[PDB]
């Protein structure tokens, strides 16, 4: 069983070292907190939170970094290497990369103004990476609500609260124009924009992402508070201002009978959202972990120990 006190004797300073690393990085890269939370999400949705996403290519298995949901998108790997080295110096061969990334995600959320809590620990590192599984399990922005629900259920998160609360991760961070081009100019082959996108915001987004423009251009997920972790993401949805299709469907999908009340509840109360986010985060962090003597305590998060 995972426990928040796992390193209280072997490495009581691990959380502080992780925090310091992120604080320093945030000065030159204000997007790193968001990037790190996303790395944890993409780690957990593929064979569980086992740091499999951190592994680089080998001649026997491909890296998950080349998955459709990670390639030219996932970032912050060098920052993880940095905190891992700092932690390895303070506590040799003690903290797994899987746990390190989990702590990094929580600290990132807190540093951005979100809730503060101690995450369950005791996870161990995978002996391989899963590219095919990553391509199959990571949800895409063009997924319908039923598809989003299916994706979460597939990895073990059955609750609509899991989906709505965790989607709150889009309260900060960046998104490439490529992922909303259809919503802006030709949605579902209708030759028209997505009707669930506020028309005033549509104009703004079209200006940032013109047709035939730079598809890699970045746009803020939350137009209200782009870098602050808060409940503004849900207020946006209520106004049809969710950035990607998967965001807005939580409020506008024909299948949103169960998610709409959750969106409203989180928009109406920061406390309600924060409580739900921590609850959902710990549930995601509990997805099929390797524990005890299973797996290893990876020394270099990019490669399996030898
Ligand atoms: C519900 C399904 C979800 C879908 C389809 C989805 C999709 C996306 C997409 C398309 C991007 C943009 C990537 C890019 O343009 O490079 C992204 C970024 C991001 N996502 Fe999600 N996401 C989902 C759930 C989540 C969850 C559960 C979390 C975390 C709890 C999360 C956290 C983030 C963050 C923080 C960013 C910004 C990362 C950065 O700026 O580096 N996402 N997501
Ligand atoms: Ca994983
Ligand atoms: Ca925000």
């Amino acid at each position: 069983q995972l426990t928040p006190t796992f390193y209280d004797n072997s490495c009581p300073n691990v959380s502080n070292i992780v925090r310091d690393t992120i604080v320093n990085e945030l000065r030159s890269d204000p997007r790193i907190a968001a990037s790190i939370l996303r790395l944890h999400f993409h780690d957990c949705f593929v064979n569980g939170c086992d740091a499999s996403i951190l592994l680089d290519n080998t001649t026997s298995f491909r890296t998950e970094k080349d998955a459709f949901g990670n390639a030219n998108s996932a970032r912050g790997f060098p920052v993880i290497d940095r905190m891992k080295a700092a932690v390895e110096s303070a506590c040799p061969r003690t903290v797994s990369c899987a746990d390190l990334l989990t702590i990094a995600a929580q600290q990132s959320v807190t540093l951005a103004g979100g809730p503060s809590w101690r995450v369950p620990l005791g996870r161990r590192d995978s002996l391989q990476a899963f590219l095919d599984l990553a391509n199959a399990n990571l949800p895409a922005p063009f997924f319908t609500l039923p598809q989003l629900k299916d994706s979460f259920r597939n990895v073990g998160l059955n609750r609509s609260s899991d989906l709505v609360a965790l989607s709150g991760g889009h309260t900060f961070g960046k998104n490439q124009c490529r992922f909303i081009m259809d919503r802006l100019y030709n949605f579902s082959n209708t030759g028209l924009p997505d009707p669930t996108l506020n028309t005033t915001y549509l104009q703004t987004l079209r200006g940032l992402c013109p047709l035939n423009g730079n598809l890699s251009a970045l746009v803020d997920f939350d137009l209200r508070t782009p870098t602050i972790f808060d409940n503004k993401y849900y207020v946006n949805l209520e106004e049809q201002k969710g950035l990607i299709q998967s965001d807005q469907e939580l409020f506008s999908s024909p299948n949103a009978t169960d998610t709409i009340p959750l969106v409203r509840s989180f928009a109406n109360s920061t406390q309600t959202f924060f409580n739900a986010f921590v609850e959902a985060m710990d549930r995601m962090g509990n997805i099929t972990p390797l524990t005890g003597t299973q797996g290893q305590i990876r020394l270099n998060c990019r490669v399996v120990n030898s």
